[PDB]
């Protein structure tokens, strides 16, 4: 579990949002697996603007943070979880390191502030939905 508190968003996996965040809809997007909702209070996180393939994520299901190297935003394919089927991601980021189904919504972020959310496991990779591309985010 996990979001992003920017502004007055707040970023899940879509997969995870509840029945308060489709009442409160900013936009979602299943091929991202991304949610945004509206927001009483203002958040504390600011959205990495940049490209960076370094940073750090938190990993729950190991209570530790894990530097990581990290592919570009990419349309992969993503193997059957607990959630999802198999199916193809988009704006998808990977990386070696351990993810299980709860670890979604743990933050990825470098220098710039935050990158993206845990989204995707298994086979010893890590999957992050990128969310420096959604420059409205910072404004509204
Ligand atoms: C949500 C649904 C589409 N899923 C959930 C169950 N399932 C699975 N697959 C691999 C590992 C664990 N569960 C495939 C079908
Ligand atoms: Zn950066």
């Amino acid at each position: 579990s996990g979001a992003i508190y920017v502004g007055n968003y707040r970023v899940v996996n879509r997969h995870l949002a509840t029945h308060n965040d489709w009442a409160n809809l900013v936009w979602e997007d299943s091929s991202r697996d991304l949610l945004v909702s509206s927001t009483t209070a203002q958040g504390c996180d600011t959205i990495a603007r940049c490209d960076c393939q370094t940073g750090v994520y938190y990993c729950s299901s190991r209570r530790k943070h894990y530097p990581v190297s990290f592919s570009k935003p990419s349309l992969i394919f993503v193997e059957a979880s607990e959630y999802y089927p198999a199916r193809y991601q988009s704006h998808l980021m990977l990386a070696v390191g351990h993810s299980e189904p709860g670890d979604c919504g743990g933050i990825l972020r470098c220098q710039h502030g935050v990158v993206g959310i845990v989204s995707t496991g298994g086979n010893g990779l890590v999957g992050f939905a990128d969310v420096r591309d959604l420059l409205w985010l910072d404004e509204e």
